[PDB]
């Protein structure tokens, strides 16, 4: 929000207002990276972002320690050499290459497409980076007429996805990536758990309406009461509601789930991919931005 307007106070003391992304900018299939980046916490034209850039973003401006995106951090970099053929040091090209498919990008998403999903012929692909309004419906469906959600319910979720996946994916495509995704079901209740609940810390609930906000307008959610987490979240808590999420018992099977879709996942680790391997093309839509309403600056 705009400096003056006092609105992050007093657990963002230093805010900048949103301005839509343009036609030549890049984001991300990333709603935090695209709200940072609608900020100018990271860069406004989504190119050339270095890690302490990135860093002092998720802390100063979502509540986000540093070890919560070490991991993610090592991931965009490695995505990065394999995408433009080079390392990239410490500037990250652009946010754009993060969605190459089969990589840090994946299938199954809460709020995206799949690159070949619904596609009538093996070489088409689509946009699996940009926000989907219908993807995203599919998932706050499982959880319609809540205000909030728990663990179990989120595993509802991704199954839901995970089911929908597989079945609209070209034949072959779909793969199933729990261990990436759930860290990102951890993110979910870093962010936007309801911290005004006195059990926040150890029985998380996601309020609803601040992540529909999150995911739809690639802004924060302050005008429906949201701050930044104060205390700083950390990595200890996203991967333990990880590890919760997916011992969180299903009450409700979908058909065509992928092989042991059900239990626990594997930790998330650093990606590696061949030499010889060619990248993807990426998907080259405009990047979203939110029109119904389009946003102010202080929104
Ligand atoms: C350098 C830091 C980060 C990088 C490089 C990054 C990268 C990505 C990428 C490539 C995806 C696409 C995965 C997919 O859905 O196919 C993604 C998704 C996602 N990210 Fe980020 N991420 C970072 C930090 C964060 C943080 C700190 C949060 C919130 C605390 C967050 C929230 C999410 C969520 C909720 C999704 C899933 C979106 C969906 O499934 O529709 N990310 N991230
Ligand atoms: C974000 O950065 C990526 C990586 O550099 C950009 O994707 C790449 O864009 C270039 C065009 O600038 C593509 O190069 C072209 O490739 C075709 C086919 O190989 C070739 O015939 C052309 O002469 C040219 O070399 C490249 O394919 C593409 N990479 C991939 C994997 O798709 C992306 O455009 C950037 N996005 C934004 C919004 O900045
Ligand atoms: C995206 O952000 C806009 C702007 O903040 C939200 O629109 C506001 O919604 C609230 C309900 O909390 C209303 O009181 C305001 O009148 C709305 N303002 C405008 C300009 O319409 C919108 O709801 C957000 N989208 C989602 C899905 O959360
Ligand atoms: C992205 O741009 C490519 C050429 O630059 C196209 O060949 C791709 O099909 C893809 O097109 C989509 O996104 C662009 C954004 O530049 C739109 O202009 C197209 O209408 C289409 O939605
Ligand atoms: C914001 O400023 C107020 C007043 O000086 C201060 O009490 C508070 O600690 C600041 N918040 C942060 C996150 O620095
Ligand atoms: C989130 O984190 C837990 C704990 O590491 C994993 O088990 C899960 O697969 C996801 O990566
Ligand atoms: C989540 O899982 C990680 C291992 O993946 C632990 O290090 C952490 O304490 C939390 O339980
Ligand atoms: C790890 O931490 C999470 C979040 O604090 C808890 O909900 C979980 O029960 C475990 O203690
Ligand atoms: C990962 O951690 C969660 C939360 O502590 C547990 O519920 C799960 O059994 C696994 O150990
Ligand atoms: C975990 O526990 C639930 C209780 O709701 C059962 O529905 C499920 O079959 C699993 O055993
Ligand atoms: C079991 O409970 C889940 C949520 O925990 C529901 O989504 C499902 O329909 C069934 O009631
Ligand atoms: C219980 O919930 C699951 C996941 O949302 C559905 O796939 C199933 O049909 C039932 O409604
Ligand atoms: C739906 O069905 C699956 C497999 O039968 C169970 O694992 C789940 O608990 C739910 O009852
Ligand atoms: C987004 O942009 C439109 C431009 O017409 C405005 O109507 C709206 O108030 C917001 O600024
Ligand atoms: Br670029
Ligand atoms: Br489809
Ligand atoms: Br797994
Ligand atoms: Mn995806």
């Amino acid at each position: 929000q705009e400096p003056g307007s006092g609105i992050g106070y007093p657990y963002d003391n230093n805010t900048l207002p949103y301005v839509a992304p343009g036609p030549t900018d890049s984001r991300a299939p990333c709603p935090a990276l695209n709200a940072l980046a609608n900020h100018g916490y990271i860069p406004h034209d989504g190119r050339a972002i270095s890690r302490e850039t990135l860093q002092n973003a998720f802390l100063n401006h979502m509540g986000i320690a540093n070890s919560v995106i070490e991991l993610a951090l090592t991931n965009a970099f490695v995505v990065c050499e394999y995408v433009t053929g080079s390392d990239c040091g410490d500037s990250l090209v652009n946010l754009t290459l993060l969605a190459e498919p089969h990589a840090f990008e994946h299938d199954h998403s809460f709020s995206r497409k799949d690159y070949k999903q619904g596609v009538a012929n093996s070489n088409d692909f689509i946009d699996n980076r940009n926000f989907d309004a219908e993807t995203f419906q599919t998932s706050l469906d499982v959880v319609a007429g809540k205000t909030h959600f728990d663990y179990a319910d989120m595993n509802e979720i991704r199954l839901q996805r995970e089911s929908l996946s597989n079945e609209l994916d070209f034949p072959g495509w779909f793969t199933e990536s729990k261990p990436i995704q759930n860290v990102e079901s951890g993110f979910i209740f870093a962010l936007v758990s309801d911290f005004n609940l006195p059990d926040n810390d150890e029985n998380p609930l996601v309020r609803i309406d601040w992540w529909k906000y999150w995911f739809t307008n690639e802004s924060f959610p302050y005008h429906l009461g949201w701050h930044p987490p104060s205390p700083a979240r950390e990595i200890e808590f996203v991967t333990s509601a990880s590890s919760a999420v997916l011992a969180a018992s299903v009450t409700s099977t979908p058909s065509s789930l992928p092989s042991g879709a059900i239990g626990p996942g594997a930790e998330a680790v650093p990606l590696s991919f061949a030499s010889t391997m060619t990248p993807f093309l990426l998907a080259t839509n405009a990047p979203y931005y939110a029109q119904d309403p389009t946003l102010g600056p202080n929104d």
